[PDB]
RNA sequence: UAUAUAUA
């Protein structure tokens, strides 16, 4: 059910669910999929929700990267809607070579749990570099970068901004 | 310094 429930991010537009499944076919059988069709405005959300009906095809899920139809996409554990309303995501900037996403993620974790964090890197052509993204599990914990605007990183400070819209 | 991720 929902608890199985995989989160599927980077996706091609063009992809669709049946690929979807069939890519994930693998793993095992998928209970229920949701690719996220946008029929309306014409373009799909470009992520989706892929279950299974076994747990285990989860826990193989995450360890391999996942690059479907030329694209690279996070397969992550679906997180609870009351869940996921506490945590946030917010816009990190100040980011250069020898930041490691790894790094990154433990780096920002120093004022959050942080649920999730990545550099995004959709085509590895530059959003790698220059800024990163990072999630927390709790809004609290954004606040307390917000105070700390600029946060000493890479040993040149770092400017961070709450999230905002692509514009 | 920007999400084809968190589904209106």
């Amino acid at each position: 059910k929902e608890s199985c429930k995989m989160f599927i991010g980077g996706l091609n537009w063009d992809t669709t669910e049946d690929n979807l499944r069939e890519y994930f076919g693998k793993y095992g059988t998928v209970t229920d999929l949701k690719i996220m069709k946008d029929p309306a405005t014409g373009r799909s959300r470009g992520f989706g929700f892929l279950s299974f009906e076994k747990p285990s095809s989860v826990d193989e899920v995450v360890k391999t990267q996942h690059i479907l139809d030329g694209k690279v996409i996070d397969p992550k554990r679906a997180i609870p809607r009351d869940e996921q309303d506490k945590t946030g995501k917010i816009f990190v900037g100040g980011i250069g070579p020898d930041v490691r996403p790894k790094e990154f993620e433990e780096f920002f974790s120093q004022w959050g749990t942080i649920i999730d964090a990545q550099l995004m890197l959709d085509k590895d052509t530059g959003q790698s570099r220059g800024f990163g993204f990072v999630t927390y599990d709790s809004a609290d914990a954004v606040d307390r970068v917000c105070q700390n605007k600029f946060i000493d990183f890479k040993d040149r400070k770092i400017e961070i901004k709450r999230a905002e819209p692509r514009h």
